[PDB]
């Protein structure tokens, strides 16, 4: 999968998601080359990267006009993007416009986690999936109760991911930020 | 993916897996639909149950008769295991009448894990992977000098994970043991 | 520092704290000879035994009758306890009977936490500290928040600890859940 | 405990060690005002600094000449020096010149900690604690098995830090790199 450092970044964009995190929101997200997936907060475009492949169509939705240029950028530079349709706008608004979704990916959630999810609810065809990715310490505690007060079984899942390094003196681990994945079961 | 409640389990055999852990072994491997893969240690048969849905034939191997015998039972609970060679008895026997493969997992060491990748060296096809899982001090040390002492280009990823565990008064972080993955480039 | 399996632990009253946990609990107390403090929800009694042995009085509550006892059995164990109150009853209540404190220690709350700090923010003497474990997520967003609500300088430190466990095969990683501390400023 | 923030950090000296390792080493180290300690390889002088305050005598080495003047500028910007012997040099010859030690506390090796160890253990008066601190992955190992071979009972202990940090946002959590501690019974 590519790795971090393989991605371009920007200064007010976020990102890439580590990759030990966005393999996990994969294996989570089930993937299928015929689902309808939608990535709020697509940030450096990892997670819209990877998705951009497995699936039917993508939307990738960002209000910083950066990150929709970011992530546009990554997805050039893959050759990759037919199915990627990005959108520059508020997340709510965003989501309106679109078709039911399969797969739903919330980054950042920029303060409006719960109206975010309470759209999504709305357009989640059966078995659909809702993963949570969660950096700021109210933003777990939020994704829980919102989540749980719309009928979903929520789980939690923390990820402390930690890499060597290779120094003359041998090898030493680097650790990275904490990131916490609230999913719904399918 | 088959999330770690719903593997049936043997009061004799470890496992399976963590459920991150494996998402991240087969983001590392990166399955081919036509490779051959060997899975020394299988235990529950976590790893096994993933290479088998997604490679051309695995061969699990244990010490563990119990293992062998969980394994395959996880196998045909999820109508897998027609591509998947089962093996009782010691790695380095077993290792050795095995073809050339495309992915190496090795789980416990078991005492021998430095004659464990000598074998697999001799037996990688080209652009072969090999991941060590290791839960003990000295199986995470062993593996990375050893791998690099046959030639390869050694990476080691720690995951310390937490799993959300609801309870009467809320959710609860429980934790993981740590589990580290040397790996090698490809 | 008293270690862990130096404790008399009932299955059913939870603890002790981990050493290390309690070792950065009176770091951040900075216990003074002359200083007054409270635990809420000493539990298997762990907090109770530092504190009892580095101020001047230390007042023990806990809404479990066995918290209490088994508490008690552990201070004279090490012939502590004779600068200590222990108290039977509701925290919230068990509070307002207290003098004044330099240094509150909070354990498992109760769902009481909200109340109990408002009692301890009114009992705190100038310069004293508040310490809060949480193994809840809630808890910890909860602490954050009511403590900031008060207006308190609010911090937090995830201790994620591993120990080793020597076995035949050799040293295994052995992980305690997540533990927070939330404290404010000295 | 002087935080993080309130040392004089050169660019060519690592350090200073992580405030909640430093705790957890003078817990284990269990410092006596009579004990004569040793800290090879002070880096910034976090350790000798506490140590300073509360042992006998403090023997203070370190091969980097500039961690030398480092350590000797945080002593005097806190009061304390008047019993630290410092030492520029390699470490194995230095504390050939040193006293029995009560308490030895072990960061970087140079890659002579086997050697390092084995002096200690000729030096060290009954009772005495040997604390050793690994960032490499090797290190850990090393100090495993130098500390077995020589007779003593090992412990390991690996800390997993993070911190919290105002976000506008609201809170995140910053992950410190993995420290771990490898200390023999007392």
């Amino acid at each position: 999968m590519i790795p971090d450092d393989e991605f371009i970044k920007n200064p007010s964009v976020p990102g890439p998601t580590a990759m030990e995190v966005r393999c996990l929101i994969m294996c989570l997200a089930e993937p299928g080359k015929n689902d309808v997936a939608v990535d709020v907060g697509c940030g450096t475009g990892g997670v819209t990267l990877e998705l951009a492949g497995r699936v039917r169509r993508v939307y990738a939705i960002d209000r910083n006009p950066e990150a929709i240029s970011t992530t546009e950028m990554n997805l050039q530079r893959h050759g990759l993007g037919d199915n990627v349709t990005l959108m520059e706008g508020d997340a709510p608004e965003a989501l309106c416009k679109i078709p039911d979704i399969d797969i739903a990916v919330v980054g950042g959630s920029g303060g409006e986690l719960q109206e975010i999810l309470r759209i999504i609810k709305d357009k989640l065809k059966p078995g659909g999936r809702i993963i949570v990715t969660a950096i700021l310490l109210e933003t777990k505690f939020e994704a829980m109760e919102c989540l749980r007060d719309l009928g979903f079984d929520v789980n939690i899942t923390e990820l402390n991911i930690a890499r060597g390094r290779a120094l003359d003196r041998g090898t030493m681990m680097v650790s990275r930020n904490p990131v916490a994945l609230i999913y719904t079961g399918v």
